[PDB]
C-alpha cells in the first residue's frame, strides 16, 4: 500500500466524515485510472505481459478498497446512516460495504478460489458427441450456431441436453459453497444475505413486489407472442413434439437458454413479402467510413446540445480496428477512466447499419460519463445500475428508425408501411420481450437461494417451477435434482445479477415516451425521433449530470413524472405488434397461456 493511497485519521463527526470523503475522492481517481489503464491496455491488445499487468492491477484495486473500507467500517460504521447529507451518506455507504473482504483469509482465500473455479468449469465447459470422436463441441461457436441453426429436432434435443448436462453437473457442489460463504461475508456487511444486498442497490423497500406488478403488465403481452410462436412451431416438428396448450420444449426456441428467440424470427416472420431495411448499401456508397460514423453520432448530442466529445476522446479512442495483426476484444466497449479528462470507446467498428446503430447507444454511455464526471468518484455511477444502460439504450432505439436515418441521410425515402414496421416491431419483441419473462426469473430463484428459501434439494427443483411458472417453457428431457440447470447460464456461475437488464428495459421506453412527449413528437410511438430536438437534450441532461447522487426514484420522477417503473409506455411502444397477434392468436382459437403444464414431449424414437 502506497502511503499517499493509505487513508489517514478522521473525528467521528460529518465534519471528519466530509474530509473523508474528500481524501477518498482525491486518492480514489488514482488508483482507479492506474487500475483501469492496465486494464484498457489489456483489452486493447491481449498479451501475457499486458495480462499480468491487469492481474496486478485487479490486486492493487481490492487492495485500496480494502484498506479504506476496513477504515470506514471501523471509524463510521457505528454512525453512517446518521449523517445529514443523502449525498454523504451514499458516498460512505459505498466504502463502507465490504463484500468478500469481510472474510477472515481461510475463507477469502477459499472463496475468490471458489469463484474462480466456477468461472473455470462454466467457461471451459465442453459437450461431445457419443462417439471416439476427435472432436468435441463447445458454447460457442459449435452449440449456438448448431442450436440456432438447425431443426432436426433430435439433433437440436442433444445439442441441449450435452449442454445443460455437463455445464450445470460439475457447478452443483461450487454453487452450494458459494452460497454460504456469499452470504456469510454479506452478512457482517450489514445484509440478511446476498440477495438482500443485491436488492439494496435499488434502494426500494417494496422492491420485489414492484416486479410482479410489472411483469403482471407484461404478461398479457408476453402470453400473445408466446402463444403465437408455439403454434409456429407446432407447423414445424409435428404434434408428437408440441402441445399447443402445453409449455414448449426448451430447446425449440432457437437459443441454448431460450432467453431470446431471435433465430426462429426467420420461420415466424409476419408478412414474407416485405423485406427488412438495411441501409448498408446507401452508407457504403456514401463512402463512410467507421472514423466518420462517430462524428454523426456526436452531431446527434451537440444536435441535442449535450456535451461534444472531448478532444482527448478522438485522441485516445480505438474507433477502428488496428492497423497491426495482434488480436483484440472486437466486441464493442465503451470505457470511463476515472481521470476527469479523458473517456475511451472501443468499437472494431464494421461498417454497417447494424453497428450505425450499435454505435450510438455505446456513444451514449459517454455522453453519460461526461455528464456525471463532475461529481465525487464515489457517486459516478448509475442512478441504479440498470439505469446506466437505458440511457445507452434510449438513444439507439431513436436512431434505428428508418424516420432518423432520413434526417441522417442515409435513406432516400420514408416508406410508411405498416406490414414492414411490424416486422420491425416483432424481432424486437422476439428479441427483448422473451428476455423479460427470463431476466426476471433468474434474480427471483437466485434470490431463492440467498435467501435459503431453495434449499440446495431444491436448486433444479426451484429453477424448472419458475421457468414453468413464467416463460411457459419445459425440460425436454425429464431433469431431477442430481442436475443443476441453473448453473448452465453465464451469469450464475459468474454471479452476476440479471435483474439489473429488466429494471433497464423498462426504464429504456418509460423514459423513451417521456421524452417523445417531451420532444413534441404526436403519432406511432416506435416513429418518434428526438434528433435535433433541445427540449429533449436539456431534461436528458438533467438526468445525466445527476448520475447517482440523488436517489433514482427522485431522478425518474423529474424525468417522467412518476416515481416507479411502470410498463404502460412500454405497452404503448409494442402496441401495433400486440393489437396484430391478439388477432392472430384470436384467428386460430389459440388458447393464451399454458393449461396442461404437465406435459413435455417424448424422446425420438431412437435416441440418439
Ligand atoms: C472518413 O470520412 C471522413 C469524411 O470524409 C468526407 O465526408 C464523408 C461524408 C464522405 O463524403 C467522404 O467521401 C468525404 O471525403 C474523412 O475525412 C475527410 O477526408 C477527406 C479526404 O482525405 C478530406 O477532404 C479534403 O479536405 C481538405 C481540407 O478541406 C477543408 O479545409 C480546407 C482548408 O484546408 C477548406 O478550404 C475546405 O473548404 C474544407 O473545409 C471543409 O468544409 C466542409 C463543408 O464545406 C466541412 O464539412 C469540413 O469539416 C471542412 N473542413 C475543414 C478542415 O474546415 C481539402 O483541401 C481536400 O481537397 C484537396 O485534396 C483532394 C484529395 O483529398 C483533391 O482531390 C482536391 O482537388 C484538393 O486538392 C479535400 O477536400 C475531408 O476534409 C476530411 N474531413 C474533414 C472533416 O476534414 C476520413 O479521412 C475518412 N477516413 C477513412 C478511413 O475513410
Ligand atoms: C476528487 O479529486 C479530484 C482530484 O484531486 C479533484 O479534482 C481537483 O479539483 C479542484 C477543484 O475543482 C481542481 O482545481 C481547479 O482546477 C481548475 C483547473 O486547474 C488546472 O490548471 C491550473 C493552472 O491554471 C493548475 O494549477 C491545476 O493544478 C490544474 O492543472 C491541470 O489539471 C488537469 C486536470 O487534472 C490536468 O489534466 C492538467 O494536466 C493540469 N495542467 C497542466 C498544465 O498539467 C482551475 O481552473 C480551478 O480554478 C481550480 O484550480 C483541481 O485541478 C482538480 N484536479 C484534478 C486532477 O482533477 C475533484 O475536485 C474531487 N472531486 C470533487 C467532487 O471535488
Ligand atoms: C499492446 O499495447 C501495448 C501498449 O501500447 C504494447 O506494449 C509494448 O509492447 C512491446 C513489445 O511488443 C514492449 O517492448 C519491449 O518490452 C520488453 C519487456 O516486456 C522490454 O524488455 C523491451 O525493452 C526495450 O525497449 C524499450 C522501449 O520499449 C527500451 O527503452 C529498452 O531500453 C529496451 O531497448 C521493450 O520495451 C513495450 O515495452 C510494451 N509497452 C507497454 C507500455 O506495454 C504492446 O506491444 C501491444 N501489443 C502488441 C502485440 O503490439
Ligand atoms: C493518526 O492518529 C494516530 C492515533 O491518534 C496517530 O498514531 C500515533 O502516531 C505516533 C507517531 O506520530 C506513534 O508514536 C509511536 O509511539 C510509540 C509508543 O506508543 C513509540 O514507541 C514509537 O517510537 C512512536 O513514537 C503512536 O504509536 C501512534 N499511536 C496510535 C494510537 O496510533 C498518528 O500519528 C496519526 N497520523 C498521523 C499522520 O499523524
Ligand atoms: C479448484 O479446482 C482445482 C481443480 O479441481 C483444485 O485444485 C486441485 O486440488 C487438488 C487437491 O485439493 C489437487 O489434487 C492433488 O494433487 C496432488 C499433486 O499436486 C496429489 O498428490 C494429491 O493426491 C491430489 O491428487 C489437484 O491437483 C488440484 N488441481 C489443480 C489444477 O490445481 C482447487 O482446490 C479448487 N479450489 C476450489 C476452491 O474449489
Ligand atoms: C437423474 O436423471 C439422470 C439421467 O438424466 C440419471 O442418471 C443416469 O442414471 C443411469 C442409471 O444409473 C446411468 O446409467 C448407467 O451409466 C453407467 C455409466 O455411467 C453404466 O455403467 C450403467 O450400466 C448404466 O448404463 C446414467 O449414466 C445416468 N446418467 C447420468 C448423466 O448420470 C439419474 O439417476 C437421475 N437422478 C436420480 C437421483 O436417479
Ligand atoms: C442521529 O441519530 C440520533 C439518534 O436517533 C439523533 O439524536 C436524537 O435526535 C432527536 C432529534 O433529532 C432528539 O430528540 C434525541 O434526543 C436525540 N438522541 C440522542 C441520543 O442524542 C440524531 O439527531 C441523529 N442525527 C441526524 C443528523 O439525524
Ligand atoms: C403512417 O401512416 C399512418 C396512416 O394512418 C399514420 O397514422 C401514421 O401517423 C404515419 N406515421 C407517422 C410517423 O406519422
Ligand atoms: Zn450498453
Amino acid at each position: 500500500l502506497d502511503p499517499g493511497l493509505q487513508p489517514g485519521n478522521f473525528s467521528a463527526d460529518e465534519a471528519g466524515a466530509q474530509l473523508f470523503a474528500q481524501s477518498y475522492n482525491s486518492s480514489a481517481e488514482q488508483v482507479l485510472f492506474q487500475s483501469v489503464a492496465a486494464s484498457w491496455a489489456h483489452d486493447t491488445n491481449i498479451t501475457a505481459e499486458n495480462a499480468r499487468r491487469q492481474e496486478e492491477a485487479a490486486l492493487l484495486s481490492q487492495e485500496f478498497a480494502e484498506a479504506w473500507g476496513q477504515k470506514a467500517k471501523e471509524l463510521y460504521e457505528p454512525i453512517w446512516q446518521n449523517f445529514t447529507d443523502p449525498q454523504l451518506r451514499r458516498i460512505i455507504g459505498a466504502v463502507r460495504t465490504l463484500g468478500s473482504a469481510n472474510l477472515p483469509l481461510a475463507k477469502r482465500q477459499q472463496y475468490n478460489a471458489l469463484l474462480s473455479n466456477m468461472s473455470r468449469i462454466y467457461s471451459t465447459a465442453k459437450v461431445c458427441l457419443p462417439n471416439k470422436t476427435a472432436t468435441c463441441w463447445s458454447l460457442d461457436p459449435d452449440l449456438t450456431n448448431i442450436l440456432a441453426s438447425s431443426r432436426s429436432y433430435a439433433m437440436l434435443l442433444f445439442a441441449w441436453e450435452g449442454w445443460h448436462n455437463a455445464a450445470g453437473i460439475p457447478l452443483k457442489p461450487l454453487y452450494e459453497d458459494f452460497t454460504a460463504l456469499s452470504n456469510e461475508a454479506y452478512k457482517q456487511d450489514g445484509f440478511t444475505d446476498t440477495g438482500a444486498y443485491w436488492r439494496s442497490w435499488y434502494n426500494s423497500p417494496t422492491f420485489e413486489d414492484d416486479l410482479e406488478h410489472l411483469y403482471q403488465q407484461l404478461e398479457p403481452l408476453y402470453l400473445n407472442l408466446h402463444a403465437f410462436v408455439r403454434r409456429a412451431l407446432h407447423r414445424r416438428y409435428g404434434d408428437r413434439y408440441i402441445n399447443l396448450r402445453g409449455p414448449i420444449p426448451a430447446h425449440l426456441l432457437g437459443d441454448m437458454w431460450a432467453q431470446s428467440w431471435e433465430n426462429i424470427y426467420d420461420m415466424v416472420v409476419p408478412f414474407p413479402d416485405k423485406p427488412n431495411l438495411d441501409v448498408t448499401s446507401t452508407m457504403l456508397q456514401q463512402g463512410w467510413n467507421a472514423t466518420h460514423m462517430f462524428r454523426v453520432a456526436e452531431e446527434f448530442f451537440t444536435s441535442l446540445e449535450l456535451s461534444p466529445m472531448p478532444p482527448e476522446f478522438w485522441e485516445g479512442s480505438m474507433l477502428e480496428k488496428p492497423a497491426d495483426g495482434r488480436e483484440v476484444v472486437c466486441h464493442a466497449s465503451a470505457w470511463d477512466f476515472y481521470n476527469r479528462k479523458d473517456f475511451r470507446i472501443k468499437q472494431c467498428t464494421r461498417v454497417t447499419m447494424d453497428q450505425l446503430s450499435t454505435v450510438h447507444h455505446e456513444m451514449g454511455h459517454i455522453q453519460y460519463y461526461l455528464q456525471y464526471k463532475d461529481l465525487p468518484v464515489s457517486l459516478r455511477r448509475g442512478a441504479n445500475p440498470g439505469f446506466h444502460e437505458a440511457i445507452g439504450d434510449v438513444l439507439a432505439l431513436s436512431v434505428s428508425t428508418p424516420e432518423h436515418l432520413h434526417k441522417i441521410g442515409l435513406l432516400d425515402r420514408v416508406t410508411n408501411d405498416t406490414e414492414s414496421d411490424i416486422n420491425y416491431l416483432l424481432k424486437m419483441a422476439l428479441e427483448k420481450i422473451a428476455f423479460l419473462p427470463f431476466g426476471y426469473l433468474v434474480d427471483q430463484w437466485r434470490w431463492g437461494v440467498f435467501s435459503g428459501r431453495t434449499p440446495p434439494s431444491r436448486y433444479n427443483f426451484d429453477w424448472w417451477y419458475l421457468r414453468t411458472k413464467y416463460q411457459g417453457i419445459c425440460p425436454p428431457v425429464t431433469r431431477n435434482e442430481t442436475h443443476f440447470d441453473a448453473g448452465a447460464k453465464f451469469h450464475v456461475p459468474n454471479v452476476t445479477p440479471y435483474i439489473r437488464y429488466f429494471v433497464s428495459f423498462v426504464l429504456q421506453f418509460q423514459f423513451h415516451e417521456a421524452l417523445c412527449k417531451e420532444a413534441g413528437y404526436e403519432g406511432p410511438l416506435h416513429q418518434c425521433d428526438i434528433y435535433r430536438s433541445t427540449k429533449a437534450g436539456a431534461k436528458l441532461r438533467k438526468v445525466l449530470q445527476a448520475g447517482s447522487s440523488r436517489p433514482w426514484q427522485e431522478v425518474l420522477k423529474d424525468m417522467v413524472g412518476l416515481d416507479a417503473l411502470d410498463a404502460q409506455p412500454l405497452l404503448k411502444y409494442f402496441q401495433l405488434v400486440t393489437q396484430w397477434l391478439q388477432e392472430q392468436n384470436q384467428q386460430n382459437g389459440e388458447v393464451l397461456g399454458w393449461p396442461e403444464y404437465q406435459w413435455h414431449p417424448p424422446l425420438p424414437d431412437n435416441y440418439p
